[PDB]
């Protein structure tokens, strides 16, 4: 799973990160605190038919305000795009959330924007706290 993002402030300027290079080492779970306000996130996700991951967007102190799924369906690349809601801080995608809801220590590797990567593993609790908080 290889995801290309593209987040869009209010004049419409675009700050692209792209998530995973190349680690064809399985689940992964996103997390991005924003630098700016933005309104928009553009994505196109690299990875299998019938995947499905959550965006997830948390408000300035860390509290859940609203996900969406992406679905695969047929297409092994999705392309799309989402709001972002006004008071959103921060940014995560749990990658192949198909197999990690289900298997949660299927997930191996947290991806910090700016403070790195993390190896790690998730017991069912841990899991569930990173779809809350």
């Amino acid at each position: 799973i290889v995801a290309n993002c593209e987040f869009v402030n209010a004049t419409g300027k675009k700050t692209t990160i792209l998530v995973n290079e190349n680690w064809a080492k399985y689940c992964w779970i996103w997390t991005y605190k924003f630098p700016e306000k933005y309104t928009l996130l553009r994505y196109s996700v690299d990875g299998e038919m019938f995947m499905r991951h959550r965006v997830t967007f948390f408000n300035a102190t860390g509290r859940y305000i609203t996900h969406t799924h992406l679905n695969h369906g047929l297409e092994d690349v999705l392309e799309g795009s989402l709001a972002v809601p006004k008071d959103a801080a921060y940014a995560r995608i749990h990658a192949a959330i198909n197999v990690s809801l289900t298997n949660p220590g299927d997930v191996h590797m947290h991806y910090d924007e700016t403070e790195g990567e993390q190896i790690r593993s998730y017991d069912a609790a841990e899991f569930a706290r990173t779809l809350a908080a």
